[PDB]
């Protein structure tokens, strides 16, 4: 029944068998099926795609075509009715540092990307979608409902383009449309080094034979590195301030400069890599360039896996952590490590942890200057506030001392992102991340909220009352039921995020199920997982077991006052200890006597 498979726009797969390092494309991780968990392959489908025409059109494309008997609500109306809120007071998460939100976006980025289809450069098609809001082909305009304030100041719609899809990049009509995952499903640091050989090398500094990742030669941070700029025009980091004229950064992942704190976390990672490569050279001066890069790359990948799985995942999953992520039992080659399509949506829960402002803090963690605190939207693709305004050291203090937004049923997504998002090649701070998310669900042909509840062994509410009992919220149930006239139709994104938080965790039962499963697969089906016997030496594993985000800060910034548990709420100077009382990553176990 299920064919051997389509694979036109994907090259050859030739796997070096002795190779002890990962490939940049992620290819060859799994021996029996070497394309599993590799960039540029279709996202996996845990459940059949659901499309309007059961092939490729998204629901809500043909006004006359209903879903389960009903019309799907406009993405922006749902957003306006449910997602939006005015009052930023009392919305901070008392037990999560803002670093909690940041680590989430870092991991999400390392895992999946599903970029839009290409048909817009040297073609004005991109402007024809924007200008006349005509739905066609890839252009899938997010229309404004009747009472929208944006109707008055912005037009009839918000531009939107369908995500790219495997095999043909013009419409094919036999198997359902499968979108592409442009990065490697492995927690490999793809976001630091690249997912394409072509990027991966450019990012490198091949001049010196020291295995360094190339840095910015135009500007520094107290003698500390900055990612190289990307000299591709037009640049949104230039468009936001045309007087400053500072371009976006060049990183392993394309979206690195979308907001200043991600740009910031990317800055810390590159530094650790360089810091590692210099430390290794000293111990093993005989090591060639490649070895230094690979060994360094290998370590940072382990670092991300420990932080994410030991410190991050448990505070996201809490009570459900063990249920889906039992302690490691070793590599299983029968585990599918490909990121599933719906996970790329489950993981957007992070969007409700983004608060309306960002601050810069001095050495006693106090307001750094006149405008230490800034509105989040002035930070989208803002690179000049880092180079021209104090380095990352101030911003990394805000990441430790401020809180993330708490998910709230009456306050889901802050307007900075809801009304004011900036998208490249478009001119305004006037977009909606919520609306986009919803439209993306439909574009990916996502099954409704009950299919996913079914998928997780949870009940499937069919009535208003049924929904209320699940969400533990009358008014929220009433609104959803008014917009989608049946739970069966609630877009997974808004659906999963409406459930209350499970104990000790920051997501509901449905997302804990979907997230947990994926991460469990990420770990168990990855031949190069740091704790998988034989990847690192038992001694090395003991060295690694001691890493901490605090340590990464201390090593890569001039901050000497960090908390111990980076992800929880920590105030200064009480919960802050000197860096010396914090374990280091002793790299001695990497000495290589070959005499
Ligand atoms: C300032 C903070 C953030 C901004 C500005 C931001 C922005 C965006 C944008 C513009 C998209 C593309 C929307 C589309 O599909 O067209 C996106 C997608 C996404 N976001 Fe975020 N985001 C932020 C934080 C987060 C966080 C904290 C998480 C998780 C903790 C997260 C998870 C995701 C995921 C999983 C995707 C889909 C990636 C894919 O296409 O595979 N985001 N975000
Ligand atoms: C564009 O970037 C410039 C350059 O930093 C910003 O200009 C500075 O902002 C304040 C003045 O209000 C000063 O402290 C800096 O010295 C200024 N530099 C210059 C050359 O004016 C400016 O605020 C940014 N503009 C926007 C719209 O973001
Ligand atoms: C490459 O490495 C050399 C030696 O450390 C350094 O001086 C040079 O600036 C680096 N080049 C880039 C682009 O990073
Ligand atoms: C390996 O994966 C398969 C499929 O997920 C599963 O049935 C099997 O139990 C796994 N092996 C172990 C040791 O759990
Ligand atoms: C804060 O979070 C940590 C985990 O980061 C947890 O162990 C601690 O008990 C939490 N505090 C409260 C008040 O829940
Ligand atoms: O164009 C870019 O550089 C990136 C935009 C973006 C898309 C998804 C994100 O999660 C963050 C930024
Ligand atoms: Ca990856």
């Amino acid at each position: 029944s299920w064919e051997v498979g389509c694979g036109a726009p994907v090259p050859l797969v030739k796997c070096d068998e002795n190779s002890p390092y990962r490939t940049i494309t992620g290819d060859c991780n799994n021996r029996r099926s070497p394309a599993l968990g590799a960039a540029n392959r279709a996202l996996a489908r845990w459940l059949p795609a659901e499309y309007e025409d059961g092939l490729a059109l998204p629901f809500g494309w043909t006004q006359r075509k209903t879903r389960n008997g009903f019309r799907v609500p406009l993405a922006r109306e749902v957003s306006n009715k449910i997602v939006g809120y005015l009052d930023e007071e009392g919305v901070l998460d008392q037990n999560r540092s803002l670093l909690f939100m940041q680590w989430g976006q870092i991991v999400d980025h390392d895992l999946d990307f599903a970029p839009e289809t290409e048909l817009g450069s040297n073609e004005h098609s991109k402007t024809q979608c924007e200008e006349y809001c005509i739905q066609g082909d890839n252009c899938f305009p997010i229309m404004f409902p009747k009472n929208d304030p944006k109707l008055k100041t912005q037009g009839k719609c918000m531009p939107f383009f369908r995500a790219g899809f495997v095999c043909p990049t013009p419409p094919y009509q036999s198997l359902a449309r499968e979108q592409i995952n442009a990065v490697t499903s492995f927690l490999d640091a793809s976001l630091v080094y690249g997912s394409e050989p072509s990027l991966a090398s450019r990012l490198r500094n091949l001049s010196s034979p020291l295995g360094l990742m190339a840095v910015n030669q135009e500007a520094w941070d107290h003698g500390l590195a900055y990612l190289p700029f990307n000299n591709k025009k037009p640049s949104p980091c230039e468009f936001i301030n045309t007087t400053a004229r500072v371009p976006c950064f060049l990183a392993g992942d394309f979206r690195a400069s979308e907001q200043i704190l991600l740009a910031t976390a990317h800055t810390l990672l590159l530094r650790e890599h360089n810091r590692l490569a210099r430390e290794l050279k000293k111990l093993n001066p005989h090591w060639n360039g490649e070895k230094l890069y690979q060994e360094a790359r290998k370590i940072l990948g382990a670092f991300i896996q420990i932080i994410t799985f030991r410190d991050y995942l448990p505070i996201v999953l809490g009570s459900e952590m063990q249920k889906w992520i039992p302690p490691y039992q070793g590599y299983n080659n029968s585990v599918d490590p490909r990121i599933s399509n719906v996970f790329t949506f489950a993981f957007r829960f992070g969007h409700m942890e983004v608060p309306s402002t960002v601050s810069r803090l001095d050495e006693n963690y106090q307001p750094w200057g006149p405008e230490a605190e800034l509105p989040l939207h002035t930070l989208f693709f803002n690179t000049w506030r880092i180079i021209k305004d104090g380095g990352i050291d101030p911003l990394v203090r805000g990441l430790l001392a401020k809180k993330s937004k708490l998910m709230n049923q009456d306050k889901m997504v802050t307007s900075e992102l809801r009304n004011k998002l900036f998208q490249p090649t478009h001119k305004i701070h006037g977009f909606d991340l919520a609306a986009i998310n919803l439209q993306r669900c439909r574009d990916h042909g996502m099954p409704g909220y009950n299919s996913w509840r079914g998928f997780c062994g949870l009940s499937q509410p069919k009535t208003l009352k049924g929904l209320q009992t699940v969400l533990k919220n009358k008014i929220l149930a009433k609104k959803l039921m008014d917009l989608y006239k049946t739970p069966d139709n609630i877009d997974i994104w808004i659906g999963g995020n409406a459930e209350p938080m499970v104990e000790r965790g920051r997501v509901g039962p449905l997302l804990a199920c979907l997230l947990g499963r994926q991460f469990q697969q990420i770990r168990d089906g990855d031949r190069f997982w740091w704790e998988n016997p034989g990847v690192f030496t038992e001694k090395q594993r003991d060295s690694l077991q001691k890493v901490s985000f605090s340590r990464l800060i201390c090593d890569n910034t001039h901050i000497t006052k960090v908390p111990l548990h980076a992800f929880q709420a920590n105030n200064y100077p009480h919960d802050f200890v000197d860096c010396s009382t914090v374990d280091k990553l002793d790299l001695s176990p990497w000495a290589s006597r070959e005499n």
